[PDB]
């Protein structure tokens, strides 16, 4: 029998809910099992990108899925959220489900993770759902769950996603206790579902599930705005991506562009695509446009319409508010162990080693991720 992993995502999970919320069911999914409190994800911090990373253990300039709003100007193509089914966008690397999927008597599954409705490498996973938020997560719990428990051949990765508390974050703000709150007792309670779940198939004891997320949330205002209407007229560039990083891609000389949105706020830095700073792994890719607009922690990027939208994310993934969390409990983790830190490409390489497959080169450490697993030394 081959060992089984269970990926699970709840979208915009920022580390240190944790500490300010209850979370019952968790911390008893935690205590069985490990937590890593606050894990580095890459920069840009938003959901298509660092979802990817999960998967392919790469940074966004490797792995080409630099925003969840992309334009290449070569093809023309267009990226967006729900128009992300050209193979194209995602052909850069090869997510862990298609190497799992590649292997003889071994199948993948998905409840609606980010991709896995798409063929990549023409390889596509033996069970998925088209993506469709209106699907409620015990039709994706059940669904999964039934997967990895019956099928032939055997389902042995299978990933599961949902979407809060991301969606309600961006509404409140994380600052919104009482709101937030009942949003992150929701998850919760999720949580709860999922283990109850596990544990009536009797998947419980030696199933492997990573529960994570791909960023957090942090508060935005009014008395932190950045008008590029302010700043610059719209014929002088094409915007292709707004907040908090913006991908400007001029329409005259960059060099005229670049003047005027480096004396625009003193609340972002302006970078040339060739001064983006190097600890951003976010350069090498011609996805990523002539200038990018990075805006401080907790200001926001507007034109004249752009709604209110209380939290965001995107930020400088070495922002605390910005990190999500990772917990694992199943046969190949060890029980009651907790630990600082770890790099969200670091956890490619640890679910390959869980799973038996060949890990595809990676910017990930695998013993970063040591203490965690019960056959490793831990230093
Ligand atoms: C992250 O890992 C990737 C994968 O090995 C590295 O990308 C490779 O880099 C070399 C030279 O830069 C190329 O020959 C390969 O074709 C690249 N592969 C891919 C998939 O891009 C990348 O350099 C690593 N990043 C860092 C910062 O170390
Ligand atoms: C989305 O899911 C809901 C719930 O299963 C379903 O009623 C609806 O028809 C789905 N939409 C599409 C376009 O499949
Ligand atoms: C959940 O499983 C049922 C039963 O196998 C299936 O008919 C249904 O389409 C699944 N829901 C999806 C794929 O969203
Ligand atoms: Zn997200
Ligand atoms: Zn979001």
């Amino acid at each position: 029998l081959p060992p089984k992993l269970l990926l699970v995502s709840f979208d915009g999970f920022r580390a240190d809910y944790l500490k300010n919320y209850e979370f019952p069911h968790l911390q008893n999914f935690i205590k069985e099992g490990v937590l890593v409190e606050h894990v580095k994800n890459v920069f840009i911090t938003k959901t298509f990108p660092n979802h990817y990373s999960i998967v392919t253990g790469l940074y966004e300039e490797s792995h080409g899925i630099v925003a969840n709003s992309m334009y290449d100007a070569v093809t023309k193509k267009h990226f967006s959220d729900s128009n992300d089914k050209d193979p194209f966008w995602w052909n850069e690397a090869v997510p862990i489900w298609v190497t799992n999927q590649l292997q003889e008597n071994r199948s993948s599954a998905a409840a609606m993770w980010p991709g896995t409705d798409v063929p990549i490498h023409d390889t596509i996973s033996s069970y998925f759902m088209n993506y469709n938020s209106s699907v409620s997560f015990e039709e994706r719990l059940n669904n999964i769950t039934m997967w990895l428990n019956n099928s032939n051949p055997p389902v042995t990765f299978a990933t599961l996603y949902w979407e809060e508390p991301d969606a309600s974050g961006h509404k409140y703000g994380p600052e919104d206790k009482e709101n937030m709150s009942r949003v992150l007792k929701k998850i919760d309670d999720l949580i709860g579902d999922l283990v109850q779940r596990l544990k009536m198939l009797g998947l419980w004891e030696n199933l492997n599930v990573i529960i994570t997320s791909d960023h957090g949330m942090t508060q935005c205002s009014q008395d932190r705005l950045i008008n590029l209407d302010s700043c610059i007229d719209h014929s002088y560039y094409t915007l292709i991506d707004l907040s908090p990083v913006a991908a400007i891609l001029p329409k005259i000389n960059r060099t005229e562009v670049y003047n005027k949105l480096k004396n625009c706020s003193p609340h972002m830095n302006v970078y040339l695509k060739e001064d983006i700073p190097n600890r951003f792994y976010y350069q090498h890719n011609d996805r990523i446009q002539p200038i990018i607009l990075v805006a401080d922690e907790g200001w926001t990027i507007v034109l004249n319409e752009s709604s209110q939208k209380l939290g965001d994310h995107g930020y400088d993934n070495s922002l605390p508010s910005m990190h999500p969390f990772l917990a694992a409990h199943g046969p190949a983790f060890h029980k009651g162990y907790k630990h600082s830190t770890i790099n969200i490409v670091d956890i490619y390489p640890m679910m390959c080693h869980i799973l038996g497959l060949k890990p595809h080169p990676n910017n990930g450490t695998f013993g970063h991720t040591k203490c965690l697993l019960v056959d490793q030394w831990c230093i």
